[PDB]
């Protein structure tokens, strides 16, 4: 089986991090930091590299506080795509941008995301940084229907779910990010680099995402589905949210209007 090679936490791909070309990468997002969280990184002048290792940091610190791991974790992780979107004006910009204003305003030295002294505040950080990604439209935490066939019992479990999970339920279909059907091993690849092939393992968190060689994994890269509101996925897709502290990825529960499942792109066999 290839899931042999699929992590086992959801910490951070450090060699993707250090990578010469995610250096690169950042560059727009330093200029753009350098522009508009200016009073907040001009003392520390961050290199390409210095966010680089931030980022390694950061994402190190919510799998270490909010994993798989952790009972009754303080907090949800955020989605890891957010920290995938080097655009000027995108999600990992605004993280770095909120994480150094934070640090500002404690007035820190430096970032400690390893002291357990400064645990909850380096909780209060994350709960900035989401609040900083939510209004500024980079991040949009489900606003959940459910089908009014789930067994109420089950219906009322999920609800509890969703809220601690940052996640709102609501009653009218007309404003529901997702539309959740009652519910009656395999990897996609999702991105290449070089040798690399970043691989998506079927009803786990984007987080858990590994790169592996590409002979190892010959399918093609699908372009990911468009998302019009709302998803339709099955209860899988909450019950599963709650086993690993971060929201599932919606493509591997989806179902059509029938309760029916479906997978807009292929599943290719572990």
């Amino acid at each position: 089986s290839l899931a042999v090679y699929r992590r086992k936490d959801g910490g951070p791909a450090t060699k993707f991090w250090e990578s010469p070309e995610t250096v690169s990468q950042l560059d727009s997002v330093r200029v753009w930091l350098g522009k508009h969280y200016k009073k907040y990184v001009h003392a520390d002048a961050p290199t390409n590299k210095t966010l680089a290792g931030l980022v390694v940091q950061l994402l190190q610190f919510q799998e270490d506080a909010f994993g798989k791991h952790v009972t009754n974790p303080a907090f949800t992780k955020l989605p890891a795509k957010c920290f995938m979107d080097f655009k000027a004006g995108g999600a990992l910009c605004h993280i770095l941008g909120a994480a150094y204003k934070y640090k500002n305003e404690q007035g820190w030295r430096r970032f400690d995301l390893q002291n357990p002294s400064r645990m909850d505040r380096n909780v209060e950080m994350f709960m900035n940084i989401e609040k900083t990604l939510v209004q500024n439209n980079c991040l949009t935490r489900p606003n959940i229907y459910l089908i009014p066939d789930i067994d109420l019992k089950l219906a009322n479990k999920l609800k509890d779910i969703i809220k601690r999970h940052q996640g709102t339920f609501t009653d009218e279909k007309s404003k529901a990010s997702h539309h959740i059907y009652p519910y009656s091993e395999w990897l996609r690849p999702v991105m290449r680099k070089e040798k690399q092939v970043l691989v998506h393992w079927g009803f786990y968190p984007d987080s858990y995402d590994t790169w592996v060689h590409s002979n190892d994994v010959d399918a093609e890269i699908e372009d990911p589905p468009i998302p019009e509101k709302p998803w339709k996925v099955h209860v899988k897709w909450i019950l599963d949210t709650d086993i690993f502290n971060e929201w599932m990825n919606e493509e591997d529960y989806e179902v059509d209007e029938n309760r029916k499942p479906v997978s807009f792109r292929q599943r290719i066999s572990t």
